[PDB]
């Protein structure tokens, strides 16, 4: 059987658990609105100060799915048995479907705010795929799906940056004026998702996609020694020193000892020297990168406009609170109340840092570029991380290796647009008019991942994620981290502890 | 065809009895209803007092089918048949299916308060069945599907308890503050049934699910001699005697008189010597059975912090009312005119005692424990008695014996789980929204009972239920107890010979 | 490993001549008798322990 | 036989649902003073077997 | 085995490699929060409640059992005999006929 | 759920540092301290009974 | 006969953590490589051959 | 890294989180050949340096 | 070959997660 009355899919959910994989399976209640008027515009976005900035930001009917953390596809449990059980995992394939949709009409005369189903109205719904348009999903953004099931998830309108505002400005003319400035306008693209090819669906349909990773391993293990310790102190070596005279103290030459050997690896890359700054409110700081064709603007006022390079010195030790992950949290705060500050993994692979020696004792070198024979490791993505990040299209690049832990892959999993269908009204001329529905329904997404199991010959029991540091509480008290209070709320995991970041466990012998 | 406007299933009812079994099928008509915000929070239960106690109890949105008592399998009329024709029974399979669904939209207006039917809208269904989530019926409790059909069954909430509330505490932090009081919060186990994968259903749907029972069978027979009687009387008998000197009284040897020979059984287990406690309002008494990993609480206050085991002293003689089931009946009372004594059955397996002499005469021992050769058979289950209850998992055990008569089973029959979908409304943020919703529909249980008959070589005429035990009446008078009042009223049974508890008839020659 | 079970505690009674003793198992559906008296009509558990 | 590494987080009588209420009643004895009287068990703080 | 012990003097101490000698070398052998374990039976008379020392074998007991550490023993040698009863021995160890 | 962490761990092995199972400066092996060391089951995963 | 005989610390938290329930289904034991040697003792050299 | 040493002075609480994994490693754990007199082994390689 | 200058078995150790 079809059609209304009859339930397009049943809900889904959990994970399992196998030698080679973790498919887990979620299932969420989802809802739109008309989103704008159905009708592009553009934006300029208010920024709070307004010393100045701001971003062009074309606008869409159009909302969009954001599947992008890993806290979405598994719970604290599954989390939990994943980091601890299994040294590296992937993501296989993701399959995603829509279905059981509700479109909704709401009437509303100031008080009732009725609301009857209108059947024969239809939802667009389109998956890119191609990454034809501009992507909808960024790391750490909110409009993923919620931790918990059973929470609605509302989504967020899609907008895309057209060619960056500090450009062009004009703004001045005769001031100027200048004339490369409307070369970056005149060429600016502008992308409609009704030019692409894409599916209708009323309450009966449903719908489906999969996808396909060919993503690289996030590996869970520690070091426990830095690289350069590989050595056998017991035996001699024979890299001999010498040394400069200095002093006085005249220079003598000798053999390296057996503890301390000589070491080729080298500490990997990452950016000390730079600073926040100021006000904030924008935008903030440090290490700002923009595009500057000259001259544009240059002007230059004021200095430093541009996207900012957040955390710097990956893999190095931060030697700051500047330099570190912030999460937050769930939405509010607000600050500083939800933050957590993403504190070290002791690895061994990780932190670390370079001092370069002057006649006497040493200095910290701030900034380390790439170097033959760093090896750095890797982020410890936590269950709030993002999974995957887009890599851009260009000729030549570098390792790629993110600082926010998140994959960098060619074509990510393709992010799946809804609107739904501009319902017109009879009018007098003008009068956008149309009709106010919202659409609901279920998405599931069930993603495979590609796992495997750790062996270690080590004698000594590692380290596991407890689940006894876990925190109270829930306003008043209890309510441990992963659980709900007496209100709705699910008391958020408090600190680094909880939320279990990856190769804080097992060990690699390097 | 199918889909709306065409009836998934029909109405399905009566028994019927073979040699071997009674299939009794049961329809009825049910109602849900949002069930908190779709949300789960948790509840520390408000006590009347608060002396002090509490509850943790994590409620879910979920709601439950409770299938668990005889009275609702079987009208008075099967029971009667089945207690008077046959020897012992048990259940071999239950199907249980839901039907018919009518969702409708609940518009409040303040005074119309209208109901117009939402197609689209749907219900989550999921039965458990593998008992991994916490078990929502318990014996005894309401919830359970109605006496009569044509009764609309409302569904009630699920919930369960986490850690035992009275263990932490904390409440106290200094105070203390104690440190195992945190570990056992830290872990606490939390349920979301959305984890499991399970239907979703619109109007034209319906779901089945059955079931299979390895249970025990009940016997429906009665001694009508204690064990100790099997000897005749008329045959000599050997084993001597002896005394002690006592007195005085110069001890002699001596044959056991043909009447009253030894016997080598015992008097099945139960404890009388505990009394209850005070106040009511919790727990109340007697032999609470709580855990205290050491200490908590130890304080100790106030004393008995833990589950009450209720009818202790199974198989001995009550010797007081506070020994004893009192069902009560539908709901009010609220005492005492609704509850009922439950009465001895007349066996003679049940009831007895164990008497220990000292020198002179003999004293009633309060509390016997399992000994060798007790024999005790069970408790007479009568018509309002639940059928089964669930059996802890754990390594080891016992004899088990409900003494509340219900079959201990592994894997009892499934609970069967409903809720609404959660329909989202469009909101200014927060504001939980949704969609006030109810769903009504026919669950139909059939349950097939294994069954067989008794033959006996008695020559005398054996008890059976009569009908002419019942008793008037329904306010005015008349109205006799399985009928309808002249308010639609059902006039619940009186006292304990209506209801026809097994093993009062037939006979078993041991 | 434990002791197997057994009861030391009870004593025989009086006259003979009935039951005698000790451990008089009985039913005694309520009240029957009860009364009470005498004390321990019922069959006796002639070798306990 | 098996060694299982499982725990209970619960004793076996909590496993009742404390929303709903149950039947089973209690009485008491005069004790006191104090005179007896006749009530449900609370839904939370249910019998256990 | 599965009450709360209420004294030091019901518990399991291991020791350790022989020496000590004690009390340097012993260990307690702490609860386990469970749960099916420890627990207790209280008899209320008219006024609260008091904690009834020795509770046998009685139906619809359900104890779970001694939670074996890395050091515990595996099996024991179970008895030969007519008759016996759960086994379930108390310091962990299973108990086979024929280990 | 809880699980053993090997940060229940402790020092030391005479003078200090050498964790539980691992060996002293001299050939010692640095018995585990207390009970959270040796890691009992029952203490990890769930029943739901 | 101990389980610490047979499972390092890494295995038996490895056990104790990931699995529910175990039990040994047999064992295999292997007496090989013998030296006999004979102990000679004159008070002082105390010679092993 | 660690270091501890100090104990109130500190006495830092990452300097043990150190210590507590700290992994140590017998060849005896993994499986290897023993020989006598008569025995010999082989092993080889590859390389794809 | 057997007979004394011949190991009779090797070292074995390890344990094996399945």
């Amino acid at each position: 059987g079809s059609g209304v009355g009859i339930s397009t899919g049943g809900w889904v959910g959990g994970s399992h658990f196998s030698d080679k994989y973790v498919v887990t399976k979620n299932t969420r209640q989802f809802i739109t609105t008309i989103q704008n008027g159905h009708l592009y515009k553009t934006e300029a976005i208010e920024t709070t100060n307004q010393s100045g900035k701001s971003q062009r930001c074309v606008t869409t009917p159009w909302t969009y799915f954001n599947f992008n953390q890993y806290s979405c596809h598994f719970s604290p449990q599954d989390w939990q048995r994943l980091t601890n059980e299994y040294k590296r995992f992937r993501p296989k394939a993701m399959q995603v479907k829509i279905y059981n949709l509700q479109i909704k009409q709401i009437l509303s005369n100031g008080a009732d705010t009725t609301y009857n189903n209108d059947l024969t109205a239809g939802v667009h719904i389109f998956c890119d795929g191609e990454h034809a348009y501009p992507n909808a999903s960024h790391p750490w953004d909110e409009d993923v799906m919620p931790d918990l099931p059973y929470k609605t998830w509302k989504l967020f309108q899609y907008g895309y940056i057209p060619i960056e505002n500090e450009l062009a400005d004009l703004d001045g003319n005769a001031a100027g004026g200048n004339a490369t400035e409307k070369a970056l306008l005149y060429q600016m693209p502008f992308f409609l998702l009704e030019n692409s090819d894409h599916q209708v669906l009323r309450t009966g349909e449903s719908t489906e996609f999969t996808f396909n990773f060919d993503c690289e391993w996030v590996n869970n293990e520690r070091a426990y020694i830095p690289p350069g310790l590989m050595f056998n102190p017991k035996v001699p070596t024979r890299r001999v020193q010498y040394i400069r005279q200095n002093g006085s103290t005249a220079a003598s030459t000798g053999r390296i000892q057996p503890y301390s050997k000589p070491t080729s690896w080298m500490t990997g890359p990452g950016l000390l020297s730079a600073q926040r700054v100021g006000p904030q409110s924008s935008d903030t700081a440090p290490f700002m990168v923009c595009t500057n064709p000259e001259g544009t603007h240059i002007n230059t006022g004021a200095a430093g406009f541009g996207s900012g390079f957040d955390p710097p010195s990956g893999c190095l030790a931060p030697t700051n609170l500047e330099y570190k992950l912030q999460w937050y949290q769930t939405p509010e705060g607000t600050g500083n109340n939800g933050n957590i500050i993403a504190n070290p993994s002791l690895s061994m692979l990780r932190d670390q840092l370079l001092y370069k020696g002057n006649q006497t004792t040493y200095n910290l070198v701030g900034d380390i570029w790439m170097f033959p024979n760093q090896v750095w490791d890797r982020f410890p993505i936590t269950r709030e991380n993002p999974i995957w990040c887009k890599k851009p299209r260009a000729d030549k690049h570098t390792i790629m290796d993110p600082f926010d832990g998140s994959i960098a892959m060619d074509h990510p999993p393709g992010t799946i647009f809804i609107k739904m269908a501009k319902i017109p009204v009879p009018t007098a001329s003008n009068a956008d008019s149309y009709l106010n529905i919202y659409c609901t329904g279920q998405v599931s997404c069930e993603i495979v991942w590609e796992v495997e199991r750790y062996a270690t010959k080590n004698w000594r029991p590692e380290r596991r994620h407890t689940a006894l540091g876990m925190s109270l509480g829930g306003e008043s008290n209890y309510t441990p981290t992963y659980h709900v209070d007496p209100t709705g709320a699910y008391i958020q995991p408090t600190s680094y502890d909880q939320c279990m970041p990856v190769k804080t466990n097992i060990n690699k012998v390097l």
